[PDB]
C-alpha cells in the first residue's frame, strides 16, 4: 500500500540539517488553513468524494472550539484575526488546486501529518508557558491522519506512476512551507 512504502520513506528521507494574543493568532491562522483544505475538498466534491465520503475529520471543529476557550482568557480577544502569512498561505492552496489537485492534496497531507507529530508537545509546551490551564480539544488524537492516510492509499490504486511521482515530489515543498509557519 502507497503511504507505508512511498509516502512515510519520502517523509523520513525528507530529514537533513510570543504572548497569549500572538497564540490566539497562532491558532486562528491553523483553523483557516485546515478550513481552507476543508473548502477545497467540497470545491472538487468529485475528485475528492473518497476523503468526503469518508466523512468530516475532526480537526477545524476542535480548532474552532479552542478558538473560544483561547478567546475566553486573553485582552481584546475579537481585535486578533488571521496573519498576513496565513492568507498567503491560503491563496497559495488555492492556486496549487488549480494548477494541480494532487499538488495541493500533498500540502493538505503533510500539513495534517506534521500538525498531528508535533500537536501534543507545542500545545502542551505554549500553554504551560502562557498559564492556559485547560488542555485543547485540538492536541487530541482522532484518527485525523490515520483516516486521511486510509483515503490516499485507496486514491493512489486509481493513480498513475505520474500522478504518484508530482505527488511525493510536492511533499518536499508542503514540508518546507510547513517549517517556515513556526516562530
Amino acid at each position: 500500500l502507497f503511504v507505508r512504502n512511498e509516502v512515510l520513506p519520502t517523509l523520513a528521507k525528507i530529514e537533513n540539517e510570543f504572548t497569549r494574543q500572538t497564540f490566539l493568532q497562532f491558532l486562528m491562522d491553523l483553523y483557516n488553513i485546515f478550513l481552507k483544505i476543508d473548502d477545497l475538498f467540497l470545491e472538487n466534491k468529485t475528485y475528492f468524494s473518497i476523503l468526503i465520503y469518508n466523512g468530516p475529520m475532526q480537526l477545524t471543529n476542535h480548532l474552532y472550539d479552542d478558538i473560544i476557550y483561547v478567546s475566553s482568557v486573553v485582552e481584546n480577544s475579537d481585535d486578533v484575526s488571521p496573519s498576513e502569512y496565513c492568507m498567503e498561505y491560503i491563496s497559495h492552496l488555492e492556486n496549487l488546486c488549480e494548477e494541480n489537485k494532487l499538488s495541493f492534496l500533498a500540502h493538505a497531507y503533510v500539513f495534517y501529518k506534521n500538525f498531528h507529530l508535533s500537536k501534543e508537545h507545542l500545545l502542551k509546551s505554549i500553554c504551560k508557558y502562557l498559564n492556559i490551564i485547560k488542555k485543547l480539544k485540538s492536541s487530541t488524537y482522532v484518527a485525523d491522519v490515520e483516516n486521511f492516510e486510509f483515503c490516499l492509499n485507496k486514491m493512489s490504486r486509481k493513480w498513475s506512476r505520474w500522478e504518484k511521482d508530482n505527488f511525493l515530489a510536492s511533499l518536499h515543498n508542503a514540508t518546507n512551507k510547513m517549517m517556515i509557519l513556526t516562530k
